[PDB]
């Protein structure tokens, strides 16, 4: 089902700040290897009076490299597939509350994000697009009821060498309910987005991704 080059679509939509948008986009990868690259398009609503790298992590968690240790939950969901719900806290006061539907269509994975930002500073580094994208994080894993929770805290660069903090909590909840997933203990996942390519006004860009897990240490118990 998982095939070693897998191709993704996805809508995105929603609003920030009361400003209401859609994204689509495209692309593939290897998710044994855990990359992958998108191709973005902001289709309505554009061009977006916010920072895109706000909704840059909002566009994939099949394409992670699971090393011999620890059973990938993700990949193992399908051809059901899962979700993930995510509450974003950035350290100004920006509130962004993301619902994904991860699915397998025709043997491409077909996302659906639905956002709502809230409470960014009008003056702020995000809604004054003074941004400069993600430094490379590492993401802990638990397990959680027969799902798993995420639990990252991020930092994204802004104009004059400063970082804007943000933490979230991710619960990723399994569709599959015909077979068992072999659940996996704690680990870590390592992630490095890079923006490739972009548009004057952001309305288009290309993003990649290479996401490794890894085991956690002592915080791994």
């Amino acid at each position: 089902l998982i095939k070693e080059n897998m191709r993704m679509k996805v809508v995105l939509e929603g609003s920030v700040n009361g400003h209401q948008f859609k994204c689509t986009g495209e692309g593939e990868g290897n998710p044994y290897m855990g990359t992958q690259t998108m191709r973005i398009k902001v289709i309505e609503g554009g061009p977006l009076p916010f920072a895109f790298d706000i909704l840059a992590t909002s566009f994939s968690r099949t394409f992670i490299k699971y090393p011999k240790g620890i059973p990938d939950f993700f990949k193992q969901s399908f051809p059901e597939g899962f979700t993930w719900e995510r509450v974003t806290r950035y350290e100004d006061g920006g509130v962004i509350t993301v619902m994904q539907d991860t699915s397998l269509e025709d043997g491409c994975l077909v996302y659906h994000a639905q956002v709502r930002g809230v409470n960014f500073p009008s003056n702020g580094a995000v809604m004054q697009k003074k941004t400069k994208g993600w430094e490379p994080n590492t993401e802990m894993m638990y397990p959680a009821d027969g799902g798993l929770r995420g639990y990252t805290h991020m930092a994204l660069k802004v104009d004059g060498g400063g970082h804007l903090s943000c933490s979230f909590v991710t619960t990723y909840r399994s569709k599959k309910t015909v077979g068992n997933i072999k659940m996996p203990g704690i680990h870590a996942v390592s992630h490095r987005l890079e923006r490739l390519e972009e548009s004057d006004n952001e309305m288009f860009v290309v993003q990649r991704e290479h996401a490794v897990a890894k085991f956690a240490g002592l915080g791994g118990g």
